[PDB]
């Protein structure tokens, strides 16, 4: 509250660490479903069910701008990538699979990073 604080845990390395986490993310092999934006005119139905579409190349400018206020909110752009890949791919498909796996992966190094 007013003039009373929990000690200050230190977020100087956050930037750094979040854009590691992300280069490992666009290495892993099962990253090609979300490596760029879904192409709206392209894919059927994706406009209007997907309300907010993120992919990898959005979260990186995204991140290299100065656009994320802290690593809650570049974690909240990662889980929502799976998210809409559970929202529009059967479990049993490629692009589903590789979804479950990267967030796997994804939650994993955000555990071992920062918890």
């Amino acid at each position: 509250s007013m003039s009373v604080k929990k000690p200050k845990r230190d977020d100087s390395k956050d930037l750094a660490l979040c854009s590691m986490i992300l280069t490992e993310m666009e290495t892993h092999e099962d990253a090609w479903p979300f490596l760029l934006p879904v192409n709206l005119k392209l894919v059927p139905g994706y406009k209007k069910v997907i309300k907010k579409p993120m992919d990898f190349s959005t979260i990186r400018e995204k991140l290299s701008s100065g656009q994320y206020p802290n690593l809650e909110t570049f974690a909240l752009d990662v889980r929502l990538v799976f998210d809409n890949c559970e929202t529009f791919n059967e479990d049993d498909s490629d692009i589903g699979r590789a979804g479950h796996n990267m967030r796997k992966y994804f939650e994993k190094k955000w555990t071992d990073t920062f918890k």
